[PDB]
């Protein structure tokens, strides 16, 4: 009875993480896999304290006691109501500077830095100042509120797992309108079980046709 | 000209957003404030005047509050594509087929909540799930199911979320359903609330659903 504990940001369950876990489980039938939802920031102390062994997060927070590998970047999209003018560009995409005067829903509401830190930074990076920002608890809430007419939201491509009536996802074309997925571990040599997790990630990414790959070590 | 609406978050996967949007369009001078909260919290929020209408998954009887059952949603079983239960997707399964499986209950908010009704419908027929685990919200349950951890009972509107190798299987028990309520203060007579009711009626009519009662 050996155990690996994995922390993850909840919204990563809309992407490739469940496939990664499922394959990892098939490869390690004797392994107990414990899954703990937590924000990226929370994963730092969880790793240092040994409450988790690896953390899937959406940014890199530097702490000397942990280390990181960039798995991949997801494209950001603009979630809009179907009646919004922006939806006419659904098949071609828009840019950050098209969004400045819109009501933007940011998320999550957990301690900073979090997903939304980078979102605001990419605006600032090009001298853009969004004039109307609201923070909500998590992405699926933001999406439901967009469908209800509450504004727009910048969301990872993976959230297209959620399809709602009159909700549309519009591509964001700025090359830096992307959001990273990181794996974080203690700053020491990975265990055999963590190395196996890396290989499982590599395998799922190979199925998706991603190239790096990814990268790794 | 401000209306405050409380809602259970998972209701945003069904008809509620299109109801709110149609309602909003018809009231350009109305400020709509939307508050995510469990059904238990809506009851106190209504009595305390913090919201004007609450959309919930259950009825908490209180003399200060009046409820209207909008409709019942079918419950479905979320399973991994490879799960034996997914071989009965066309015909459906019954609650008594689920009893030996690891069932993911949710949410972890204060009780009573959606998981209360789910466990009650088993209890109502002398069925006791042998393996249960409570998770925070529906998307955690769904992701864990897709990851191979267990199964979950969910409202049919959950099918708005489609994950790789996640399948939804109909339940056949007539009472394997989950209600959607609107709750308002007992002496509520606001024109904006009347309009909200009528907007629900319009959307339901378009969907071919039964027309909700009083009002
Ligand atoms: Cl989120």
């Amino acid at each position: 009875e050996k155990t690996i504990r994995i922390g993850f940001v909840g919204s990563l369950l809309f992407g490739l993480l469940p496939r990664i876990i499922h394959l990892y489980r098939q490869a390690h039938p004797n392994l107990r896999i414990e899954l703990y939802e937590m924000g990226t920031k929370a994963q730092t102390e969880a790793l240092k304290e040994g409450r988790i062994d690896a953390g899937f997060g959406r940014l890199k927070i530097s702490d000397p006691a942990i280390k990181h590998s960039l798995l991949r970047n997801e494209r950001l999209m603009v979630a809009v109501h179907a009646s919004h003018p922006l939806n006419q560009m659904k098949d071609k995409g828009v840019h950050l500077n098209d969004l400045i005067d819109e009501k933007i829903l940011l998320y999550p509401s957990s301690p900073k830095p979090n997903f939304s830190t980078h979102v605001m930074n990419i605006f600032s990076d090009h001298g853009l100042e969004p004039t109307k920002i609201n923070e909500v608890r998590e992405v699926q809430l933001a999406l439901g509120l967009v469908a209800a007419g509450e504004g727009i939201s910048l969301v990872p491509a993976s959230t297209q797992s959620i399809q709602l009536f009159n909700l549309s996802y519009v591509p964001l074309l700025d090359p830096d309108a992307i959001t990273p997925i990181y794996i974080a571990v203690r700053n020491m040599e990975e265990s055999t079980y963590i190395y196996s997790l890396y290989e499982t990630i590599r395998q799922i990414y190979a199925y998706e046709g991603f190239t790096e790959p990814p990268n790794w070590l």
